């Protein structure tokens, strides 16, 4: 699927070892410190495509597919995925090659698209990097398609960000020399084949910055669908360039003040306004971006607060912001692991309950958004407009005059106060009805045009005519 067809997607990102087994176990042991295989596979994730489509999502995103180092390392199995050796082999521990298949024929039976992690920076060795025995690597079975052995010490030089290995000397990531005509075609033949021989409808490329910038145009072209890029930097003057060689980035500057303005109650509205400005101007595209707070390489939400308010309107500024939702597996239940290992829960342990107040708010989201595309093909190329801050609140609005959605969000949390913000700037005419759809209240604009904005209990807001709601499910 192209990236004009992704615009509209929704992605629940999971782990694969971690989502679902094939027993449906919803009590199977899954201690993340030890590091190993928990049992989740494709057949897994198939039988609870039901718990996923519920919260609105259209799109999954899995980990990586390839067949892996066996070792236990002293850091553990390869669940992640992240740790490749034979490319042309897929990853016994998640079932067959028909079994993937069959997970993205199930997916798109209800019209949603499956997203693949793939890396192309490196493989993994369980050793350090001079006891590699570079047969082991299919097809690149020879020290001559890697880089000379380093580690990256100097972040600021590129050039070792691009040509240095990952990991350390207990297990490395052998760092393929990306600049070889060889290597270039060997990849691109690859992913080609991959996104044939499965239907992948798009792909999340890992580790983008640790290649250079002239592989990738290929690598996204040989693709054939939207590639949305790992791109691990906060600084959108280094990480939107990447956009000039792949469709969409993760939108990692966004990620560090959504996070800021709403762990805490005393969090930076402004810098995140900010960015959102930022992003909007100097980014090629920021509709081609993946807005999230919530991976396996970051601390989960509700390890920095435990306040569900908080949480929810985290969720919904993810949903309703220019660009690609992504939310983590285990995000809807309030998962409050923290660095790797701690946050690559198994979503199972949950019982994955449909009731649980964040899987009902991303439900409520996801459909306002899924309801507003469905009847408004300007949304997902409206770009996102703060039109208000204070020290506790963000208001935005998105989507074609008439139907915009206008989100009001507070770091208030679940001990705020009751009161009534008057809201300038949403742009709909006075005497207007707007149904508020997460807690389906109706507000009427004001003579002025101003919004009256009841807020309580730190509640995210979302508004939409309620004259355009006629027919939907919405809210009744
Ligand atoms: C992107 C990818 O580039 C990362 C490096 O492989 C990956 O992390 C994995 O490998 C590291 C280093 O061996 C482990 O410590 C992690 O547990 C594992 O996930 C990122 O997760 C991936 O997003
Ligand atoms: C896809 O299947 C084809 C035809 O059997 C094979 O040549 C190719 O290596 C496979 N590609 C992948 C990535 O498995
Ligand atoms: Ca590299």
């Amino acid at each position: 699927a192209t990236p004009a067809d992704w615009r509209s997607q929704s992605i629940y990102f999971l782990l694969t070892d971690r989502f679902a087994r094939t027993d449906g176990s919803t009590t199977a042991t899954c201690n993340t410190a030890d590091q190993k295989y928990c049992g989740g596979t494709w057949q897994g994730i198939i039988d609870k495509l039901d718990y996923i489509q519920g919260m609105g999502f259209t799109a999954i995103w899995i980990t990586p597919v390839t067949a892996q180092l066996p070792q236990t390392t002293a850091y553990g199995d390869a669940y992640h995925g992240y740790w490749q050796q034979d490319i042309y082999s897929l990853n016994e521990n998640y079932g067959t090659a028909d079994d993937l298949k069959a997970l993205s024929s199930a997916l798109h039976e209800r019209g949603m698209y499956l997203m693949v992690d793939v890396v192309a920076n490196h493989m993994g060795y369980d050793g350090a990097g001079s006891s590699v025995d570079y047969s082991v690597f299919k097809p690149f079975s020879s020290q001559d398609y890697f880089h000379p052995f380093c580690f990256i010490q100097n972040y600021e030089d590129q050039t070792q960000v691009e040509d240095c290995w990952l990991g350390d000397n207990t297990v490395s990531l052998p760092d393929l020399d990306t600049t070889k005509d060889v290597v270039k075609n060997e990849w691109y033949d690859w992913v080609g084949s991959l996104v044939s021989n499965y239907s992948i409808d798009g792909l999340r490329i890992d580790t983008v910055k640790h290649v250079q910038k002239d592989f990738w145009p290929g690598y996204n072209k040989a693709a054939g669908v939207y590639c949305i890029g790992e791109v691990l930097d906060g600084d959108p003057a280094y990480t939107c360039p990447y956009q000039n060689v792949m469709d969409g980035v993760l939108n990692y500057p966004i990620y560090y003040p959504l996070l800021n303005a709403f762990k805490s109650t005393s969090g930076s509205m402004d810098d995140l306004y900010n960015m959102i400005n930022t992003v909007k101007s100097d980014c090629p595209d920021s509709t081609l971006l993946g807005t999230f707070v919530e991976n396996h390489d970051n601390p989960r939400f509700a390890s920095y607060t435990n306040d569900i308010a908080l949480a929810k309107n985290v969720a919904a500024f993810i949903i309703l912001n220019d660009g690609i939702p992504i939310i983590y597996a285990g995000q809807e239940q309030h998962y409050a692991g923290g660095n790797d290992p701690a946050n690559r829960e198994a979503t199972w342990l949950s019982g994955y309950p449909t009731d649980s107040e964040l899987y009902k708010l991303i439900a409520s989201a996801n459909a306002i958004r899924n309801y507003a595309i469905s009847k408004d093909t300007g949304f997902v190329t409206y770009k996102n407009w703060p039109i208000y801050k204070d020290d506790t609140t963000i208001a935005m609005r998105k989507g074609t005059d008439g139907s915009q959605i206008v989100t009001i969000l507070s770091n208030k949390g679940a001990s705020g106060d009751s009161y009534t913000l008057s809201l300038s700037g949403a742009g709909y005419t006075a005497g207007q009805q707007l149904t508020e759809v997460i807690g389906c209240t109706t507000v009427t604009v004001g003579s002025d045009g101003n919004v009256p904005v009841p807020m309580a209990g730190g509640l995210p807001r979302v508004l939409y005519p309620t004259e355009k709601l006629a027919g939907s499910k919405i809210c009744s």
